[PDB]
């Protein structure tokens, strides 16, 4: 519960990014293994987000799931902050998705399922959540996904804020799901241009390997309006989905 950088002994660098280091630790006291990211606060600044850490690592450590990445922890020295963190042994979905180039159907499935079993999870624990990407999943042993993510002239449209921000994460496990499928996102394109244009006017194509289960799926994910997009449950309730995940 009082954290000191001398009640772990360390292992190898295990990457950088974005403002501190990870490197594999050791709890000398329970001989227990798991990560160690290490942020300077002066790297905090020239980025003013350190208020905006403290902020999350509260939030964060209330979220117990197999499918979110634990924090255990944290503590700092006068220079440094270290964040104490579950070890994913089996690397990225990133990585993983270079050496496989694109995933099997009960591969993408599962997948989805457990993205979507964390998700509601965190809608029920009251904490909604931005964009996920290949990048920030990272994998557990038996194969389990991880996400690592981090006035009375005012009208109506102002104090009402953010309207539909639950639905976002719908959107990204549309997106996800192709991607697994197919190896490159829906919207991906040459100009930055061209991809902003497809990504407004909804425009992808499933290339004809892909299923039906899936394509009905996929589609209803990426709808425009935001309300419209099924709630996590419909997803683990989709026959293409109940017929994958196991
Ligand atoms: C190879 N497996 C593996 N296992 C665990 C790991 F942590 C890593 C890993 C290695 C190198 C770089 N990143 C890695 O993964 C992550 C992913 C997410 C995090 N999470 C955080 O850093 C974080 C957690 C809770 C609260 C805040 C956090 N960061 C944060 C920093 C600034 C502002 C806001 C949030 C940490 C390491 N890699």
């Amino acid at each position: 519960r009082q954290w000191a950088l001398e009640d772990f002994e360390i292992g190898r660098p295990l990457g950088k990014g974005k403002f501190g280091n990870v490197y594999l630790a050791r709890e000398k006291q329970s001989k227990f293994i798991l990560a160690l990211k290490v942020l300077f606060k002066a790297q905090l600044e020239k980025a003013g987000v350190e208020h905006q850490l403290r902020r999350e690592v509260e939030i964060q450590s209330h979220l117990r799931h197999p499918n979110i990445l634990r924090l255990y922890g944290y503590f700092h020295d006068a220079t440094r902050v270290y964040l104490i963190l579950e070890y994913a042994p089996l690397g990225t979905v990133y990585r993983e998705l270079q050496k496989l180039s694109k995933f099997d159907e009960q591969r993408t499935a599962t997948y989805i399922t457990e993205l979507a079993n964390a998700l509601s999870y965190c809608h029920s624990k009251r904490v909604i959540h931005r964009d996920i990407k290949p990048e920030n999943l990272l994998l557990g042993s038996a194969g389990e996904l991880k996400i690592a993510d981090f006035l009375d002239y005012l009208p109506p449209e102002m104090i009402e804020g953010r309207m539909h921000d639950e639905k976002v994460d719908l959107w990204s496990l549309g997106v996800l799901c192709y991607e697994f499928l197919v190896g490159k996102p829906p919207f991906e394109a040459n100009t930055y241009q061209e991809t902003y244009k497809r990504i407004s006017r909804v425009e992808f194509t499933f290339p004809d390997f892909v299923t039906e289960g899936a394509r009905d799926l996929i589609s209803r994910l990426l709808k425009h309006n935001p309300s419209q997009r099924p709630m996590l449950r419909e997803v683990l309730e989709h026959p293409w989905i109940t017929a994958n995940s196991s």
